[PDB]
């Protein structure tokens, strides 16, 4: 048998993140200041600012809104998009009608709106178009619209889970909407 | 292209509502007992107490008053405000001059007054200041002042519609007046 | 911050009035026929029958009586009461000792007597008890007792003003005496 | 509960009286000149000419006559009637058989005769028919016929009291005989 | 002593490569166009297309993805496999959790997935099964999943190195998975 071998050599270095999740980034007391309300939300930046984790309590309210629960810091200009969403629930009936995640200016204006879940199903059109985002820092906020009547009378900690991936690229020109592979 | 992906994970739990709309909450026969007068008003709490729906018949009377048409139960202390109002009418002429919604003590004293419509237009100053409301239960009542001469001689079911959103926050300290986003 | 939003939706329809003020209601030439005596009284039903407006000239007579100045039509049985009275005067001295407003049967019998002003002050006991009134039509008449010596020698158009609100409810069972709020 | 409120607004002005009681009206030295005879009669116009008050001493005479004790001035033509009479006495026996009040022309002719009391009782047919009276001024006179034997030997100031109400209307056409209500 | 000598004679010729690494192979502007993003990746084909060299900057992002950083051209059909992987790092803590290298169709579909590093260690099952690959050209892309918290705050050029050997055989029938010897 004849085998030809081709050698790839990859050297790995380390660079400061183009964007990261944080509480009060750069000491800005207006960005990400509602990470923790002692029976209703508990959110934290994932290790090294790599993402975020949130425990979120919905109720009977027709809109449940988690304003400024995280801060998004962007160190260098680039293009951002919603790359992937995954949704699952433990209940007999689907608990969420609509879930939307907002990136917002410090003055509370919406910069970008990301529909995660629509009429009870994940956004089907993903990955979304890469849109430019400027350097600075942004309020990030979550809105949930439950399906009324489906929420149990007895409280619970594990009604549903939403996993979301944002893709960011630090390029000068817009990339295609690249979908995130399985590792 | 280089894409960096950041993962948000949101776990959703369920909590008993800080406030809810109800008829005779906790069996209190004095709160919300006028939800239904068989040709003049028909009001109901929206599913799970998430809000309310009312069909309301105005007449030629210079003030039309719907006393105790709903009950508001508040399970834990918090801050309440008028977040958003929307108003529209099907007639050629605007039917309503003033519409005001009252939260009232069990003794019929006004706790808070919410002007929904003033001189024929929605309240422009919204969202209103968050004000503290104590735990307990409250009478809620609607006053409408028509524009006389505009109401048709023949009855109708769809003269106008008023949509109102109350924001409530279960925090110890007052929030900013956060406006409700579009989903 | 966590905000829970609760949505009220009010749909407004239109219904023929349970009672209204009119001149010669249903063409009845005996009800409300003294709305206009060309130097002494000029009364009219407010727009759509929503109430009434009267210009009323008092004189030196010890009783000044305005018989049948308005007609009250009641289309459906219900409970009526005097909800609120407001009184003010432009003169140096209080011009009115007693003012009383009567609802009367077609045969001139008194059905209900409403004391608006007593010994120069508004009725303090208001709102009055809701009393049943049958469908049909009623003479309405005003009696004023001036304070003699207080009326100026020179005539005037704006000596005093009396504002009165009647509450009517089309319910089968008597309501509490609900006071009219400020809008 | 549903309450409909109807607003009456009454604005009160002031007008020179269509008729009034006076002593020597317009300076006419023939009208009302016997208001005061120093042990037998003392009569005065009530404040602003609104009526009259008289202290009247009867004696053993079979007719007691108080000629021209008041003057009646009529500024504009209208219809006059005896609206109400009330009579009471402090004695054991009824002191008066007949009491009659006359409106008289300046020449002493009777224009109208008002029987107040007949055979010891008030006129039962009241209110009387409205009759036209012309502008000008009139003598007014009282006749009393006692029941002899009933008057005490010792004089007294409070044997009996007669209260009389005249209705006047300044209309061109005759009204019905409207009875004066209780305030 | 008796020595028997056996003569091997090897004549060496030269043949166009069955596959090679390239930027935009055959002028195809869609294959290998992300070899260079000026602070995040710098990749080049090794001399004569014999392999590739890449400098790759990871950050705090939970997935770091280097899409289309090289082009793989395959001139004749054959069988390809991952022959050998070697991994080392200069840091105190292991920087990489998972590293995966993808061969992809021009439409961005995954043809083959090569797990280089899994849970911080090199793939232990190597050499992998030879799988057929058709003639044409392929996108090649690298995904790295760091261990968060391990990456230093100060940037560096030499955090880790990954050396990878792909074996290719131009035979019609699949060979055994032959491991690459040390020279
Ligand atoms: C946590 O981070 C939050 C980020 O949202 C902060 O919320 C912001 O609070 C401001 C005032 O907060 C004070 O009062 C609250 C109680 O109400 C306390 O909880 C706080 O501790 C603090 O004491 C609020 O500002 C409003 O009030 C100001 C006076 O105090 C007044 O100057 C402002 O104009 C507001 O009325 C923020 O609200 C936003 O303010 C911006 C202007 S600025 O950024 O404040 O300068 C407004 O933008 C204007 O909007 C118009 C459009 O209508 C634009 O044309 C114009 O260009 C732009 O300036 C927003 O409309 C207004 O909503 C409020 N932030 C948001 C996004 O609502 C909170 O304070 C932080 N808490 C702590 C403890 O750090
Ligand atoms: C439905 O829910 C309604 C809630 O408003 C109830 O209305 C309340 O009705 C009370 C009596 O109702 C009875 O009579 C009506 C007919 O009139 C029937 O329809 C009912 O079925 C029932 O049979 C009424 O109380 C009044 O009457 C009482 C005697 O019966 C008397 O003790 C009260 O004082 C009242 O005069 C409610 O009216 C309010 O009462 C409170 C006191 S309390 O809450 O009743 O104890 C008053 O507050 C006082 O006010 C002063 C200020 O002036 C304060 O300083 C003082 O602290 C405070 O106590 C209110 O002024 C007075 O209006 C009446 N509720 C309201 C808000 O008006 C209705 O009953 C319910 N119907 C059914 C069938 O459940
Ligand atoms: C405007 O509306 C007014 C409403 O009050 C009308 O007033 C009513 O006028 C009747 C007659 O009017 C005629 O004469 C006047 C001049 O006097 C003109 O201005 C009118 O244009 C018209 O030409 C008057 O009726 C009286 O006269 C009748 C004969 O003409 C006689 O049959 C009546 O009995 C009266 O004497 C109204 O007076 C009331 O009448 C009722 C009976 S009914 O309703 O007329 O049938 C009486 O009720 C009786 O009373 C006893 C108690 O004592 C009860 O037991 C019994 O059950 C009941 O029948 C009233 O006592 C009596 O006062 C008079 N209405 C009132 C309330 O006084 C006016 O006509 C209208 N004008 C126009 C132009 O339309
Ligand atoms: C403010 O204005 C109110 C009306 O607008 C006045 O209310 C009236 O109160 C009368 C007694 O008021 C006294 O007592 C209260 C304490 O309760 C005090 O606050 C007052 O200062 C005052 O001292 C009340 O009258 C009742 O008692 C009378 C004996 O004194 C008696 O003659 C009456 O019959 C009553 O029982 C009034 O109650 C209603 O009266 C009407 C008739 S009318 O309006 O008075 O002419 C009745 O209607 C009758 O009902 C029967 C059936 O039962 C029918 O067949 C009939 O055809 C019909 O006439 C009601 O039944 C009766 O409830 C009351 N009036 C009203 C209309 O509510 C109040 O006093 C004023 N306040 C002040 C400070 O001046
Ligand atoms: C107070 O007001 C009283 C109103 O009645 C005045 O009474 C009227 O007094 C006249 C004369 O008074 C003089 O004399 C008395 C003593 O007797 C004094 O007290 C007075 O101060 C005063 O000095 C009196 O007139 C009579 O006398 C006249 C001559 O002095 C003579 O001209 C008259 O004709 C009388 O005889 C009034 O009597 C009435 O007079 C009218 C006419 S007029 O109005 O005087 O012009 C007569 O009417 C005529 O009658 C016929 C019918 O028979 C008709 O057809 C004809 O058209 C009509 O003219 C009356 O019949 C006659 O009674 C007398 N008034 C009355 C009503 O009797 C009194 O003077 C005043 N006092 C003061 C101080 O001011
Ligand atoms: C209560 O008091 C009332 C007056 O305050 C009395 O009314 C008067 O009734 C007289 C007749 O009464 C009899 O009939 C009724 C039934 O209808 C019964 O209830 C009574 O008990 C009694 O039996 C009436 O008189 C009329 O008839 C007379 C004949 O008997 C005749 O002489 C009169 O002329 C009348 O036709 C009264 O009617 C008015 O009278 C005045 C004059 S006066 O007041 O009587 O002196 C007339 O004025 C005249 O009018 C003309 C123009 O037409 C002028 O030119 C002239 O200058 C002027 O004098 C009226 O025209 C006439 O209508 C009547 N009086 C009044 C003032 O209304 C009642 O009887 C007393 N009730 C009791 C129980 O005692
Ligand atoms: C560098 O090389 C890259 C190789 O990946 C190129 O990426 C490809 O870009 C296409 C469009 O690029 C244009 O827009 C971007 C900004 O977004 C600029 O950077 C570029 O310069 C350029 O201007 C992109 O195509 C998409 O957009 C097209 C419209 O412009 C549209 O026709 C396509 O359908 C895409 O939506 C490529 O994305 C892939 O396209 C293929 C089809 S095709 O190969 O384009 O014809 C899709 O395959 C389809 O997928 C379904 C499964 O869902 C299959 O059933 C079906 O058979 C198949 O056709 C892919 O799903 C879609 O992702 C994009 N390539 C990839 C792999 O994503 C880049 O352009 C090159 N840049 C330069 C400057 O040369
Ligand atoms: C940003 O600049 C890069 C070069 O670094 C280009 O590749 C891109 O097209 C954009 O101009
Ligand atoms: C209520 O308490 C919370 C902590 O749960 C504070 O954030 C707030 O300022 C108020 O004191
Ligand atoms: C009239 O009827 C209504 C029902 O429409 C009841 O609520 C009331 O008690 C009265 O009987
Ligand atoms: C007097 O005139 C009035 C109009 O002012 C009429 O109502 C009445 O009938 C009489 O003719
Ligand atoms: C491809 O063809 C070769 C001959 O060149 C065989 O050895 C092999 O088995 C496959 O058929």
């Amino acid at each position: 048998d004849v085998i030809y071998y081709y050698q790839g050599q990859i050297t790995v270095g380390n660079v400061a993140p183009p964007m990261y999740f944080a509480i009060q980034p750069n000491g800005n007391a207006k960005i990400g200041n509602n990470s923790n309300v002692p029976s209703y939300i508990n959110a934290q930046p994932s290790s090294g600012g790599s993402g975020f984790t949130a425990q979120v309590n919905i109720t009977n309210a027709t809109y449940n809104y988690y304003f400024n629960f995280m801060g998004l810091a962007v160190s260098k200009t680039g293009y951002i998009y919603l790359a992937k969403v995954a949704y699952s629930y433990t209940a007999t009936n689907n608990p969420i009608q609509n879930a939307t995640l907002y990136i917002m200016n410090q003055q509370g204006q919406i910069v970008y709106k990301y529909k995660l879940i629509v009429n009870g199903v994940v956004n089907s059109t993903l990955p979304s178009t890469p849109l430019q985002i400027n350097s600075g820092s942004y309020i990030v906020s979550l809105l949930i619209v439950p399906y009324q009547g489906t929420l149990p009378k007895t409280p619970s900690n594990d009604l549903a889970t939403i996993t979301v991936n944002f893709g960011f690229s630090p390029m000068t020109a817009s990339p295609p909407p690249i979908p995130l592979p399985s590792p």
